[PDB]
DNA sequence: TGTATGTACAACCGAATTCGCGACATTGAAATTTTATATACGCGCCTTTTTTTTTT
């Protein structure tokens, strides 16, 4: 129906053997030691770039195990995704791994990896106007677009305008993939169907996120004053939602109870533009209001 | 299998809020106030006078 398991496919690729899995040939001089079987990365103290070793493995996948002597290494589809939607080079991050890595990069796990950097959306959504649109920057993905109930049928005739993809994005995509290519400006109304669609036929997007096609207007009654609590998580969980120069709303997973409402105020006063708070009930949009 | 939950849509209720007549106080003023003097009457009232009455 409309189910991902690419979103929670996390929790598998630990399992080898020792008479087919050989001993890494960079086991001898390895900084690591790739178990690709085990799906294991124990990063030891004898790695260099354990530093960026550990960044590169906490995005493609989840680090297990931070122990002192060595690290441990988990597989997480999210994370492949996330790892994907890191944006290091897929070949870059196998071979530093190969060469870092003592256990030889295992065959699945290279798969993946590569998998990782180029797939987790192969789609084409484009994008025409500053905007969302079906269209795409490779074929397959203005044939998603066209051939889409949501994306085409939702989508206005007209190829994209300054304000209409500005203020339209059938409604904002400003999750959508590579613009600047062929689309056509779709509506106002609902991506419920555009999503529901790629939903029902499959198509992994590789998706942005154009923070400033979150403008949206004259600016709203909106007091840019920072006087709400700020403590670290929150902002570098800006800072990454913030990411390169301007407000980016990206996915944030927090904690109801420990100031999640408040890094959503502060990219909300820093748009300075119109936004709406959406709580679980209207109870609680009380209880968190007070 | 018992229960916790969000949300509704309709009749009930009392709570809190702003308008002019009467009380006098106001200052405005006239009236009254005091005095001389002739006039003459008619108020009342003063003392004295005379009369009457009583008691020895």
């Amino acid at each position: 129906p409309a189910d991902f398991v690419p979103d929670s496919v996390s929790g598998m690729f630990r399992s080898h053997d020792f008479s087919y899995l050989r001993l890494r040939p960079d086991h001898a001089s390895r900084p690591l030691w790739i178990s690709p079987s085990d799906g294991r990365i124990i990063l030891e103290s004898f790695s260099p770039l354990a530093e960026q070793a550990q960044d590169f493995l906490v995005t493609i996948a989840e680090p297990i195990s931070r122990p002192s002597h060595i690290h441990e290494y988990k597989i997480t589809a999210y994370s492949l995704y996330a790892a994907v939607s890191v944006g290091l080079e897929t070949d870059d991050i196998i071979s530093v791994l190969d060469r870092l890595s003592k256990v030889p990069v295992a065959e699945s796990i290279i798969n993946f990896i590569k998998g990782a950097t180029i797939s987790y959306g192969k789609v084409k959504l484009v994008i025409k106007h500053n905007r969302y649109f079906v269209e795409t920057t490779q074929a397959d993905i203005l044939q998603m677009l066209l051939n889409d109930s949501v994306i085409g049928p939702l989508r206005i005739d007209s190829d994209h305008q300054v304000q209409p993809p500005e203020d339209v994005l059938e409604r904002e995509e400003e999750d959508d993939d590579i613009d600047a290519v062929h689309s056509f400006e779709i509506a106002n109304e609902s991506v419920e169907v555009v999503k529901k669609r790629c939903q029902e036929i499959d198509y992994p997007v590789l998706e942005e996120y154009d923070f400033r096609n979150d403008h949206r207007n004259p600016d709203l009654d909106i007091d840019l004053k920072p006087s709400t609590q700020i403590r670290p998580y929150q902002e570098k969980s800006l800072s990454k939602m913030f990411g390169n120069g301007r407000a980016r709303s990206g996915i944030i997973v927090l904690p109801c109870g420990a100031g999640k409402t408040l890094v959503g105020i502060t990219a909300a006063c820093t748009i300075k533009k119109s936004v709406i708070v959406l709580c679980t009930s209207s109870v609680s949009v009380m209880q968190w209001r007070q």
